[PDB]
């Protein structure tokens, strides 16, 4: 029903409109790929438009949307940043043919009424915090999925845990799209790109390269076994300042029932003044490669 | 490769995968899939939806058949007629039948679920408190792995049918779903495998669940009250039937509206079998 001009980035904002047009677009052979962001597009979002513009005759749909769901109590969504015009900038500079920006009304007409419980792994890491949070990922991942049903949708790796459960979400419902996770893009010094890295002063900015220094220092450490992996890591956080640890663990990839067997992910959470910053990494337990 | 489809002839698929990749390639071919999910031990009552699917031009029909343990309160008693039921379905000029293991649709447990709204905590989740997430999960499960054009329940479960409505328009799903009415035996009992378990005081007082809706749904020319009232003095005339409940709603089963359109709903108990029957009603 609606227009959509190819090579140009072509904004929506109806769910029917999107979901008419990438159904249009599917059946004439081009496969959607889908990036589900917030807005507030950094080289981190880039990095998986770029991820999604590769894929042979695919057109990209990004969609911008400021989920209230995933959001606790308190101002953190009045705090979560907004940059609508820089972001769709980018995106016309990417060469995105499609940003979805739907209003909360549109999404949620009826309120929380259906929605999705996630497994288990929602209630830790991130989940201690905040209880609710990935049941508000998870509820507005799926509505995105059914609205653009996209062959392929794109994650982070630097939100790990979203990503796992994006996975759980899908095999456990069945739905037919295949989940990419990208690399965490990270700035010159290590530090993983984040929105939340604006908050940072001069010095926090500093002592935040702790992280991703001892996520490395653990990766490496890791051919002497699980132990000196962690304490290699704890050591170079300690030695941050002003770093305060909120986690620091060893799990097995899927971070699910199973304990660490060789292959694993170090994950780490710290909160550097008001700022809570986190991070991970790929770990092989006694591999020197 | 695609499975194999022979048209015209009752294929059975029990791995997901395998239903899911032919009932995508027949949507290629220009058919439109039909979906009516079922635990099997099928009767006329579930032949009606088998019926309403095969009318629509196009159709490829798909009769899934599932026990599902979700659904189950806090399992192995319920009825089994594997080779029986796919005599009917071939009878009916079905073509697919899914027939998944509980293995198969759960492979990890129950781990990432459907949260109903609040709905699904009243009437039959008075007693069955978890029973609707099972429902809702079991559905979105089969509505992605066979992606129909249409799916079909019937209206004799009224609630579950309203759930599966906000299903859909919450997630946003891509399919239309449809109520079909409720098929009764001669004296108007809702037909219901479980109708079996009643003897015969039990079967003869049982009538007055449908004998008391249709009298409110025709007393309802004299108001909401009088519809109500009407309804109970007919359960009341009858022995052995204990009421759970007896509510008229609007047709979304939210509060009743000073007049117009509403739902009439009943639940009731006979012996160790619970009965429930509902109907269409107009105020005024
Ligand atoms: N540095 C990075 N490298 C790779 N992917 C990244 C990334 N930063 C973010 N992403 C991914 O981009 C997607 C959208 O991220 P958002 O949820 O919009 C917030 P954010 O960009 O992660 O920052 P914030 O939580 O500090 O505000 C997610 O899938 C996320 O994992
Ligand atoms: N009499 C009837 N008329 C129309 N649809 C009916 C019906 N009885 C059952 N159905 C529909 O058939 C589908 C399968 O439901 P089932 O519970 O498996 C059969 P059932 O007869 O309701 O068994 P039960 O007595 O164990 O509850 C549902 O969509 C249900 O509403
Ligand atoms: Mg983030
Ligand atoms: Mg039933």
């Amino acid at each position: 029903i609606p227009a959509f001009h190819p090579g140009e980035l072509n904004v929506y904002s109806a769910p029917g409109d999107v979901a008419d047009v990438s159904r249009a677009l599917r059946l004439t052979g081009r496969r959607v790929m889908l990036v589900p962001t917030m807005g507030a597009l950094h080289e981190g979002h880039l990095a998986l438009v770029r991820a999604a513009k590769r894929v042979p005759g695919s057109v990209v749909v990004v969609s911008i949307f400021v989920n209230p769901m995933q959001f606790g109590a308190g101002g953190d969504l009045d705090a979560y940043p907004r940059t609508p015009d820089d972001d769709l900038a980018q995106l016309r500079a990417e060469g995105v043919e499609i940003a979805f920006t739907p209003t909360t009304a549109a999404m949620y007409p009826d309120g929380l009424r259906t929605t999705v419980q996630p497994g288990p792994l929602a209630a830790e890491l991130e989940g201690g915090p905040r209880p609710t949070h990935f049941a508000g990922v998870l509820t507005v991942v799926l509505k995105l999925l059914q609205i653009v049903r996209p062959d392929r949708v794109f994650f982070g790796e630097k939100d790990y845990q979203q990503l796992v459960l994006i996975r759980q979400l899908v095999a456990d419902f069945n739905l037919d799209v295949a989940v990419v996770g990208v690399p965490t893009v990270r700035e010159a010094d290590g530090l993983a790109m984040s929105s939340r890295n604006r908050y940072l002063d001069p010095a926090q900015r500093a002592a935040a390269v702790a992280l991703s220094a001892a996520l490395t220092a653990a990766a490496h450490a890791a051919t002497a076994g699980a132990q000196a992996a962690l304490d290699a890591a704890r050591a170079v956080l300690d030695a941050a300042p002003g770093v305060a640890v909120d986690y620091l663990e060893l799990r097995d990839i899927g971070l699910g029932p199973m304990p660490l067997n060789g292959s694993g992910r170090l994950l780490v959470a710290a909160r550097l003044g008001t700022t809570r910053l986190l991070d991970n990494i790929a770990i092989e337990i006694g591999t020197f490669a």
